[PDB]
């Protein structure tokens, strides 16, 4: 069960979402973030420290952005065989916590383009809107963060986030 401030973690950013891994980091997919704007979050993008990889974005900024939070583990992914949550949240504001068994981490290429993700099986679907949602999974007592929403197959059936380099 994913507590108030996990779900407060997730965020409406650009064409999807993105996850306050920490005060001062943010990580969305490359592919949501909005093309040609100058300023996320009220700072200019020269403020922002900005690593990209494989429709993995991170971002860094000078200061507290989210002081109200705690730094979490983020992961390149999990083993195969984690069950994890991706944290949805829809526009409408309904959250949806679907459950997902992950698999191998792999380089993929979806739509042409190379992804450094981790499929996963849905154990509900997600839809375009979904993505820069972030998989999660607790560990013992603390949440660990270990990939953003990338893609679904056209069944629906098969997942894939983005995972750190
Ligand atoms: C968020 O931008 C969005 C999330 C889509 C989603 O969760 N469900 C929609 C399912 C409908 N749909 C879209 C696609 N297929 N079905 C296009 C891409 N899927 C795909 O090609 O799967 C084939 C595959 C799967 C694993 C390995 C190799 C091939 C898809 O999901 N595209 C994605 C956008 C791309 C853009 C460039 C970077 C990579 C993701 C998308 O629509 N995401």
């Amino acid at each position: 069960h994913a507590p108030p401030t996990l779900w407060s973690r997730v965020t409406k950013f650009g064409s999807g979402w993105g996850f306050w891994v920490s005060p001062t980091v943010f990580i969305t997919t490359t592919h949501v973030v909005p093309t040609g704007v100058k300023e996320f979050f009220g700072e200019p993008l020269s403020s922002i420290a900005i690593h990209q990889a494989g429709e993995f974005t991170q971002f860094r900024f000078s200061k507290k952005m989210r002081p109200d939070l705690t730094g979490m583990v983020l992961e390149e992914g999990c083993p195969e065989g984690t069950v994890c949550s991706v944290l949805i949240k829809r526009d409408s504001g309904e959250l949806l916590p679907l459950a997902v068994r992950m698999g191998a981490i792999a380089s993929m290429r979806i739509q042409g383009r190379l992804v450094h993700g981790q499929s996963g099986m849905l154990l509900l679907g997600t839809i375009p809107g979904d993505c820069g949602a972030p998989y999660v999974h607790k560990r013992g007592n603390d949440w660990v963060v270990c990939g953003v929403h990338a893609a679904a197959t056209k069944s629906g059936n098969t997942v894939v986030c983005a995972v750190q380099a």
